[PDB]
């Protein structure tokens, strides 16, 4: 009856389109992360508190412009705004910080980039958006520059030119993820071909189970105007339907006049689009094209996803230290929300890259008997689901842990 | 097969993606180096205005790819449009001197439509947020407009907006929420209010008629001047389009009516509107004011899918390349929007201010032509044909049965074209519905049907001018030959190509034929 | 290497048609044979030493045909089976439970050396070539004899024997026999000529309060049973497609239509279905079957059948042990030939959503096993219900079912894919350890019988506590 | 009716769930029936009853019987067929099934009817030394195939007397093959030998087969069922005995052993079709594996669009009884659902007491089974797998069966001279009866090899103008259709013809019946 459910049960994709209902309200919480770019319009601590409230999950620091001192101020203001919501363990929203490299601008790996990457390690950024990646070797050079101290930082390679599109498979192999950087791409290849690059990369990253970001001009007109155009809302919604894990604001939040409204609008479009995904085809095709595995965590993850669909579970609660188990559930694009309980503050921030994943930083100290410790973390996950809406008593939930994460439990919520 | 067509053949127009066993794998195999060689088949509607009224501009626009010229009767005198129609025909008819290359151009009339308007002020006034404005239909205030009093020319507004309902003013610029009904309201979003501005009542069952007194005059002008198509504004139910069809009357019997779905009621009564219409416009401009902006894409995708399944033309409209009004290159959201209207299933895409008043009308037509051509090739025909078969009602219609056999035949052999002979357009429409990769070359003696089948994706109309042959078999054969030789000249057909020829003795014969 | 066995290339074909083209006679069926075999007891199979040979060859269910034989005869049948079963119990990792099914006489009609009837029926209480006595006085008729082979103004020739079956397109006897079965502990009733739900209720009534645990399999044998099938299935524990009478009651050429329908609807309902009668009929006198007969067995498995049956092949013929060996060899090859990709996918869609945590855990475990080519799903069950919910989604991995209930062990033979293992140790204080020991018994038993191998992966399915659902699924590496 | 609700289901499972013993089949039966001609079916009056019960193809088994005996069978068959001229008239094809190469043991010391017992576990020497040709005993078996000693290796197996005795080679040496009896039994004299999994280098044709194919040609048969085909060069041999044009005869290759199953694709490429020869396959490979071989071969033949025969023991018990077993009706039904174009009877028609009943029974089972095929999925899968084609006749064919499915057409009327046009429709398995109008008497017999093709022989001389001559042949198809129940006023039918005489079959037309 709601969240496009009658369209969910269509027997063909054609008929699923026909059953889309503008009065079927999205009920699930919004699962595609919003990356906002920081600038004069979004730098004060008070503006950042607003943006978070509107739905910003990841803060982008664009190292094309601005001195190390400038970006250090940006990072401090973001942390200040975030911590101002750390009243309670269950109210905390992690916010990730991504550093976007300058690269080879014109107005191998530049000496400026090596300094900026050392700055970002020294300040503990979670993510590097690496500009203009053309081949695997370029990724290797960024990882070397990050050094042993930046070992847990994720590398999202920016595909921006013809070479990088044609070497995509080798680039994705060694990357944590991809950004479809439509800005330079649409100067570097014919403008009319970008949607083809975009759809091919999103599809390949979905198949590989690695996050993919759609970027640049998604709501451009909102730099000067309070409502976006019809092409712009279409573009956000279709990025989500393509498969994107994240969507992005650049000038809209970094310099325009309605940064908070831009975040709200991407949040509003993403939630309508997630409900309009035809999971029936998506799940059969990922199952079918995904190879047999003997990784116990992958095997448990696909089993949990099947069981969640079967009982219309409101949520899968996953216990994870590195994010990996949450990333493997995200890949099968459940409709249930994936609540990832973690003690790793960095993994909590990074799992925003994965669609459908809501990170929960657990703070209580361990329990002597591991099974008690597991149960506390699981109840923590349940409590935050109740608070945040999408767990009613009576719901069934799937729980995923270890005892590798290799256990799946089906639990009805009292 | 390589032996006949080469290796390069099977690398082009996304054929490695076309043959994937899932939609996911079809996406993974799209390739920016696979060139789209088939001719662009989604028609382009361009609105005429000061940027595009000169005869020489219009020829450039025709060469760039414009197929349907849209006259927007929201503005302009009857005189003004008669000179639009005249310059269009003069540009179009300057290519008649070589029939093999002549491109028909349809002329469509987009109505002003039933409207809700504020009055004249006491100039400009400013509605400031928070303040309280009165909304009145007392005739004493038609001319007494102030920043706390607004008159509207729609008496029944007081009955169709409930308490807390919203009222939109000047393209959703200003907004008001009702507080009391005696309508006292509070400015939600404020701004400058001019005079005789447009009003929108999101979610309301407005009882304005299907057309306005000025529409009746405008439609009569259109029939008299021989327009091919009406885009009928603000269609909410079937009685609305029956009223447009009565106004056209007998002189206008064969004008196609494309109903513009602009508001919540129209979306919910879609099935009854599409059934008495020749087709649909997804009018996203007004629809983004009348429903939440973030739900327009749902309405778009629902309406295109339902038209596809019915087999009726569907136009996507409004703000596709908006930034090109001032800049020479579009945004990334804008090229994506055009490509995804085509992938969604649209028959036609449209330009408004990009061609009516902007600095780059020819370039915007070029841009839509280039994207469409790329998006057509990325269509996953495998899944689309199968699903259209798996849902579409078994047919005892001989012309439709022929149509599905010929499209399947064309897919089996990589046919370059389906060549069909039609007099109304109906046989080409039935072919267009199954979305062949092959071009549907429609040879007709009806000048008007040739213009009108531009509404159908995949159809290239050719106007045969020669008088009958005594033997019906030789006139048939002469008309196929005109399509072949037109097709070779335009680059749709090469020696060695296969083609499927569809003709009458209903059009119930298909033939497999080699070119030259 | 591993992808050469078990028809694995066929299993990953993108279409059904291409699955058939990839079937390969050199792909060896390594998985253990999971379709259960029912063997009818008779002079060719009632002795303790024959029963032992049958058990070793694959017999899972011993059928007592109560159309013939005294109560004293059948009680020694039961005792002879139990004695052969329990001679293997000094080796608990290899011990095979064997169930006992009672097949009722029902409303048989029969006639009273031989004679040629050439191309008069009385119920007056001495038959000859022109008179036939029938034990059904009330002929109702405005008539077939002997499995339909003779047909007939006076109340299609051939030889007429004696006491031949008669076809006309709950008795007091039936009631003594059902109560006899409860006294003697039978696991299953095959209830002849079921035509509606009321027929099953009457059986459950004659079974009474001591017999609440007995499963009831309704035999579909005539046109009415076929038409009211949905009603019958709803209230029965399962179905038998009794092709014998059905092929006389409706036209012989329509039986396969009824068989494929009943199997499909039983698969959809997750209830067990048996295919019965003449499957290897020529093996009654021959040491090897016909081409039509090995085909019938294989396609019964392909159709969806949970069990397959022998009657005269094992009750009276000269090669009973060979007939069991041959159903076993065929089912093993057919099981590997099933197209699970389509079957599992259609079972998902057609099947309701469920809130039952056991049903939900079960489908997750079958998805997990398919994803990693699990050799087995090890399930703990006391009633057999968890095992049966695993069996209805038709995994390729063996469902090894560990139970303490000796009756449940026997009764789960009805569910395709389930191997029952009876566990005997008294609990431990801690649920945790009691669980682990029963799992480990399953692993060790499975290693010993050739079901599991170091390096394999298994899915283990149990419950978080003792009174609740079966709602834990664990992926485990064999070591 | 025609199980049409089950036809419409969205899944295969649901299709099964909707089958209905009271949904009566209406369409004409499309799977051909081959009957083997022998003493129970040789008389002209008997063959008449057999044509009426539904025989389409008369098979002659040259494993037994003289040329004079078969000549007489052929004459009676043709006399019975010709008796129905003056026509509603069923063409009947004649197939020659060859004896084939064989391997046999020698004579035992005790002579022809003697027996000796080979005891499990004993040592038995298999020898080709001809001084044992008549001296076989319990420890020594002679065989007429010298190269057995170099084609069966240590570990290999030698089967004797229809698979009943089994020996495992233990040692190879100048005296022959030292075996151990794995399966013992009573051995007689001159018993058939099978070498499971061997590459047997016997030739494609026996001496007897050369004389019989010459007889086949001279008496004008339509079909050869060629025995023991292992490899393409065995087919090339059959074809050379038949000559350069092969006189039009169709070569249906019999797959009977392991080598042929594994070299199936190369055999099919050069054959007109296949017979699944389950009798010998069941000796040559484990009996429980034969359904695998059958399902693969039928599948591959459907893919390729070539005819496949299911053969042997389909209704065995009817040799003595008037009603078959439940496993036999099921076997017939499942060969149809599998996709077999043709089904067969051997002893059931050749020597049993119920030959007309057996034909009747296959007829009744095939009709029911044909209505139960799941055309939605089958058609969809035959489309995806069949490759692109620039052959105009094949392009028209797929266009025509898709049109036929769109409107639930009663029939496709096709004009064909060689049968090819009718075979390209048949490979897409339409529900619509394919009505093939031909002037060629031999193509009318031979299209019986294709499921769903009903031949009509046209005897009228050609009109002066092609378009007239075509319309008359089309009209003949309509009017015969009506008379024989294929179509009726109200139906749609597809009409497949050619634009020119001597060109491609490149036209399709949709017609309402009047």
């Amino acid at each position: 009856q709601q969240q496009q459910l009658p369209a969910a049960m269509a027997d063909t994709f054609l008929e699923h389109l026909c059953l889309l209902d503008i009065d079927s309200e999205p009920v699930a919480a919004r699962s595609t992360s919003i990356i906002a770019t920081i600038g004069p319009a979004s730098r004060s601590v008070e503006r950042l508190k607003e943006m978070i409230k509107a739905g910003m999950n990841i803060a982008r620091l664009n190292f094309s412009h601005g001195s190390h001192e400038y970006h250090a101020e940006s990072i401090a203001n973001v942390r200040e705004a975030v911590e101002s919501f750390a009243g309670s363990p269950l109210s905390y929203r992690p916010v990730a910080i991504a550093l976007d490299t300058k690269g080879p601008e014109i107005r191998g790996l530049s000496e400026q980039d090596v300094r900026d990457l050392r700055f970002g390690v020294e300040h503990g950024v979670d993510i590097v958006f690496a500009s203009f990646v053309r081949k695997a070797s370029d990724v290797a050079a960024v990882r070397a520059a990050l050094g042993p101290e930046g070992h847990g930082i994720k590398i999202i390679s920016k595909i921006e030119n013809h070479e990088g599109v044609k070497r995509f498979d080798e680039i994705l192999e060694v990357s944590d993820g991809i950004m479809v950087a439509r800005g330079d791409l649409g100067i570097e290849i014919p403008a009319e071909k970008v949607f083809l690059a975009q759809k091919m990369m999103i599809g390949r990253c979905n198949l590989a189970g690695k996050p993919v970001v759609c970027a640049t001009q998604m709501l451009e007109s909102m730099i000067t105007k309070p409502r976006p155009t019809r092409a712009e809302t279409s573009d956000v919604a279709n990025a989500v339907l393509d498969g994107a894990d994240c969507i992005m604001l650049s000038g809209e939040t970094a310099k325009g006049n309605f940064p908070v409204e831009a975040v709200k609008m991407q949040h509003a479009i993403a939630r309508e689009a997630e409900a309009a995904v035809y999971h029936r085809q998506l799940f059969e095709e990922l199952r079918r094209a995904a190879p047999l595995s003997r990784d116990p965590t992958e095997v448990t993850a696909i089993g949990a996803v099947e069981a969640a669909f079967k009982c219309c579970a409101a949520a899968i609660i996953v216990l994870t230290t590195t994010g990996r188990s949450a990333q493997l559930l995200s890949r099968y694009r459940p409709r249930a929300a994936v609540i990832a309980v973690t003690r790793s503050a960095q993994a909590a921030r990074q799992v925003h890259l994965c669609r459908g994943v809501f990170p929960l930083l657990y703070r209580e100290p361990p329990e002597a008997i591991w099974a008690d410790d597991v149960d506390r973390r699981v109840q923590f996950g349940i409590e935050s689901g109740k608070l945040r809406g999408f767990l009613r008593v009576g719901d069934l939930v799937i729980v995923v842990t270890g005892w590798y994460t290799n256990i799946m439990r089906v639990l009805s919520i009292s």
